[PDB]
């Protein structure tokens, strides 16, 4: 469903998001879509934010990731969706 050249693309966070990535990671002006979905998801696991045993859902009602998503949880397994919610807090850089 999801091809490997997706983690290739090259993206600039809008402010929201750029403000979660750097209370994780470095902040540079650029990040491909690894790196992204790496810091987002070392984000939710240090905050605790994943109940793995519990339908591998993510709750964020009460944290600036549900703010970002416009959603109070979702499944980790829906990568198609994970990918419009954060696509919906960045622009494409080519
Ligand atoms: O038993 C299953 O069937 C199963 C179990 C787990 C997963 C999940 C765990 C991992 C990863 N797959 C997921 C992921 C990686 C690449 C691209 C995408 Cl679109 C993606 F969602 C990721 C991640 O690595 N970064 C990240 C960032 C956000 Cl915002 C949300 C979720 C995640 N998950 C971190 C885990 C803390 C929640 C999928 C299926
Ligand atoms: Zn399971």
């Amino acid at each position: 469903q999801i091809p490997a050249s997706e983690q290739e693309t090259l993206v600039r966070p809008k402010p929201l998001l750029l403000k979660l990535l750097k209370s994780v990671g470095a902040q540079k002006d650029t990040y491909t879509m690894k790196e992204v979905l790496f810091y987002l998801g070392q984000y939710i696991m240090t905050k605790r934010l994943y109940d793995e045993k519990q339908q591998h859902i993510v709750y964020c009602s009460n944290d600036l990731l549900g703010d970002l998503f416009g959603v109070p949880s979702f499944s980790v397994k829906e990568h198609r969706k994970i990918y419009t919610m954060i696509y919906r807090n960045l622009v494409v850089v080519n």
